[PDB]
């Protein structure tokens, strides 16, 4: 789910940063080894904020909302995170928000590729689940991502966790696919992501 809008592509892969105070050594550390671990993909390049306008600020709040998807530009934005949402794998989620992407699910191609299933849906939370419009969109003719950092697990926001809110609706390798993984870049998120920001080759 990867933006449409050029505007909101950070020029030549520069993401400008400044982490918050309220973070522990331990959680600023986490913050920059995500950031690494984006740039060791990609060429997306991570920079302590001097005096630029457009940069995204490490906010401690909540878990939730929210954290700006690409680059809002005329001043800062937040990437939110929270005693619950710090580690390594939920930071490198909410750095593909910073780069340009949305949750996978909201592909506007996602109905080929999973099921919904909106009676175990946390009621209030529906919304979601809805797809990006397709003008908000453009996948690069990038496969959809079962395997992506991007990609919600099979009960985000489901009323128990033994209910699925969202079935893959094919076999991959013989098995369904396993979604929800915050370990690490998929290598459809690295060549998506590569796309989006045209890296040398
Ligand atoms: C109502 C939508 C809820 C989305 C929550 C979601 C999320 O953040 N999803 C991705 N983001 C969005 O869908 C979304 C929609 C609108 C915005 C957004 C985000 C940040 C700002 C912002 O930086 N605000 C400033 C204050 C300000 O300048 O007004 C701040 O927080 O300091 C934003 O500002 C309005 C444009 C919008 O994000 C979060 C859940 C854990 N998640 O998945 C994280 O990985
Ligand atoms: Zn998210
Ligand atoms: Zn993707």
């Amino acid at each position: 789910a990867a933006t449409s809008r050029p505007e909101r592509v950070w020029p030549d892969g520069v993401i400008p940063f400044v982490i918050g105070g309220n973070f522990t050594g331990s959680q600023r550390a986490v913050f920059r080894q995500a950031m690494r671990h984006w740039e060791k993909h990609t060429c997306v390049t991570f920079l302590e904020r001097t005096d630029e306008d457009s940069y995204i600020v490490f906010t401690y709040r909540p878990c939730g909302c929210c954290s700006y998807v690409g680059r809002r530009g005329g001043g800062p934005q937040a990437i939110s995170i929270g005693k619950n949402c710090d580690k390594f794998g939920i930071v490198v989620h909410e750095l593909g928000h910073v780069v340009g992407f949305w949750h996978e699910h909201t592909r506007p191609d996602r109905d080929r590729h999973v099921s919904i299933v909106r009676e175990n849906i946390q009621p209030g939370q529906e919304y979601n689940f809805l797809k990006m419009e397709p003008q908000e969109v453009e996948s690069l003719g990038e496969t959809y991502d079962f395997d992506s950092i991007m990609h919600y697990a099979r009960n985000t926001f489901s009323r128990g966790i033994f209910l699925d809110t969202i079935v893959p609706k094919y076999e991959v390798n013989g098995v369904k696919p396993p979604i929800g993984q915050r370990t690490r870049l998929s290598k459809g998120d690295i060549a998506q992501a590569r796309k989006l920001y045209k890296c040398p080759a």
